């Protein structure tokens, strides 16, 4: 297993979450909205594969995106 | 649609969130392949749009700061 696909899902189940975040606060366009959608999909699938629970991965990501956001 | 504005400026920022990422050697092969297929697709939204993509994404910055100010 490399541990990159391990962070790469974990930031990807963040970044999903911020996006979720712009579409709840009504400021994400219709595109931006079916690319949220259809992600969904997609990381409940890589998130199979890789047998890691989507919300605990999204906490995951949080912490490792957190330390780039701090550093902007 | 201003939310067309928004979602760029958003998309932007979470690009160079991502790019961040690589450069920590962080990403797999997928990863780093969407990385690169997103900078083309962005370059391309900037060219529809009429907006520089060095300022729309200090804009996205803003908005990603304020929408998980709570967090």
């Amino acid at each position: 297993m490399d541990p990159n696909t391990v962070s790469s899902f974990q930031v990807d189940c963040f970044l999903w979450h911020v996006r979720k975040r712009l579409a709840d606060q009504e400021l994400g366009d219709a595109p931006f909205l079916d690319r949220l959608r259809r992600d969904q999909k997609s990381l409940r699938g890589r998130g199979n594969t890789l047998g890691l629970d989507i919300e605990t991965a999204t906490r995951a990501g949080k912490q490792i995106v957190e330390r780039i956001l701090e550093e902007e």
